[PDB]
């Protein structure tokens, strides 16, 4: 399998764009930066508020939990080749403290919005338009020749006032390499593609896409996480039972993957449940065919069929949101 698009970025690029374990990394200083208040945390980090103390201005400072030196580096060549794209998170310094080495990574701030107390109330507009807003930035990272590997709400930092999104956190983040083969432990469960769900390693810029698809759907149906597997096998179970095991057979044929027997068992057999199954009185002005007419087009078991982000956003779904911006 390769991409259909983008698939020469890293190879038409000098080898100092990808080749980032050739980094050196240029510690700034760590007293310009002082912790004001956590705002968040994950497996990888801790993300506080922060003030520069230079310019006094406000700073996110994410400090990272122990990782190989070669991960670090990722993220940071990772996100000094997208820094200045639309919506991308913009890093701004690197530092250190002394004793422990401990690497923080220093952004620019923006007035976060939580998307749990956020979703419930963005209209049929709202939805469209910041879809419109992380698309962008999937294109954008995907024409420099990265794919994401962790798109999920808690990446997609929304101020709500100014309108205004950024896709963050870049530590799962690669490069593509036409034929590499990757390690599918990556993006959390709810957003795993079904590439990542049956071992299918050379795959691309598409994963993104069915992560996309399933926030997507989350919105929506107003159902976060749509896709809620307890885990790696029951995440599969979930998603046939909605896309019907027919078409599962049909992209393992295609690939040739056979899978774990267990899982296959799991699996069992399903009919597709048609997307309108899931419209109720909650989520019913969310629900318009050209919305289902998109879904459809990115939750596909065989990413090589899915929506590439560039044709995402030029599907009429989106018309209003491109007649807006094109004045
Ligand atoms: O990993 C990164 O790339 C990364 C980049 C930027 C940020 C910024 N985070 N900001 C805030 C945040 C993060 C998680 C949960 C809540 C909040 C929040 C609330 C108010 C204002 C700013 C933030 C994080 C990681």
């Amino acid at each position: 399998s390769k991409a259909r698009v983008y698939a020469d970025v890293n190879v038409l690029r000098p080898k100092e764009y990808w080749d980032y374990e050739a980094l050196t990394v240029q510690w700034g200083e760590q007293d310009d930066y002082e912790v004001v208040r956590k705002v968040g945390r994950g497996k990888y980090s801790e993300v506080f508020e922060g003030i520069n103390v230079n310019n006094n201005e406000k700073c996110i400072i994410k400090i990272l939990k122990p990782v190989k030196k070669k991960k670090i580096k990722r993220e940071i060549k990772i996100l000094q080749n997208l820094c200045g794209g639309p919506n991308i998170v913009k890093l701004l310094d690197i530092v250190r403290d002394q004793h422990s080495k401990t690497p923080s990574l220093i952004f620019e701030y923006v007035n976060n919005t939580d998307f749990k107390v956020l979703y419930p109330t963005l209209t049929d507009y709202d939805i469209r338009y910041y879809i419109y807003e992380l698309l962008k930035a999937l294109d954008y990272c995907h024409s420099q020749g990265i794919m994401h590997r962790d798109v999920k709400p808690h990446n997609v930092m929304i101020d709500h006032e100014l309108r205004k999104l950024r896709l963050i956190d870049w530590g799962l983040a690669e490069f593509y390499h036409p034929g590499k083969e990757y390690n599918v432990r990556v993006a959390s469960r709810y957003f795993k593609g079904p590439e990542l769900l049956v071992d299918l390693q050379d795959y691309d810029y598409s994963l993104d896409m069915w992560s996309l698809g399933c926030m997507f759907a989350g919105m929506i149906f107003r159902k976060e996480p749509f896709f809620y597997g307890h885990d790696n096998h029951d995440q599969l179970v979930k998603i046939a039972k909605v896309l019907g095991t027919d078409g599962l057979n049909v992209y393992l044929n295609k690939y040739r993957i056979e899978l774990d027997p267990q899982l296959e068992a799991l699996v069992g057999r399903h009919s597709r449940k048609p997307w309108l199954k899931f419209m109720n009185a909650d989520n019913q002005h969310l629900v318009s065919p050209e919305a289902i007419d998109f879904l459809d087009k990115l939750l596909r078991y065989d990413h090589q069929e899915r929506l590439t982000a560039l044709e995402a956003m030029t599907h009429p779904y989106f018309q209003q949101v491109r007649a807006a911006e094109n004045s």
